[PDB]
């Protein structure tokens, strides 16, 4: 697998409904959906070590992990969590998250490299799955 690259979003589905389950009110949900249209992912993969930079027009954040090793990041609605990534297949990984403080919906994400050169990311809160599709810049 070579997830490394500069990825630009081409399609984003069910993001508003994800934010709804996480308790974001409607006006901010719409504003967030609009930001998701301009959002980019930079990945550097070496073996099973990943550096991921997620950026929008005004915000950037870095995620660093090695597959199978616990790390700390934040949920989609911004709460800190402990995360653990495992492979599901040659080109798909899955992340399970656990809140450090409090309760909330069960969240997770996945990344997949398709045979067509697309990157598919999903983010889940309970029953609702957001699917986002990227191509290399
Ligand atoms: C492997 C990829 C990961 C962990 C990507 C995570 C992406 C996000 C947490 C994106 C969040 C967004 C917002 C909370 C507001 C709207 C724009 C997004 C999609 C960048």
């Amino acid at each position: 697998p070579n997830f490394s690259g500069n990825w630009k979003i081409i399609r984003s589905e069910n993001f508003e409904e994800l934010l709804k389950v996480l308790g974001v009110n409607v006006m901010l949900r719409k504003i967030a959906v609009a930001a998701a249209s301009k959002y980019a992912v930079e990945i550097k993969q070496e073996g099973d070590t990943f550096y991921i930079k997620v950026s929008t027009t005004v915000y950037t954040t870095e995620i660093n992990f090695k597959v199978g090793e616990e790390f700390e990041e934040q949920t989609v609605d911004g709460r800190p969590c402990k995360s653990l990534v495992k492979w599901e297949s040659e080109n798909k990984m899955v992340c399970e998250q656990k809140l450090l403080k409090g309760e909330g919906p069960k969240t997770s994400w996945t990344k997949e490299l398709t045979n067509d050169g697309e990157l598919i990311q999903t983010m889940t809160a309970d029953d609702v799955v957001c699917t986002q599709v990227f191509v290399r810049e």
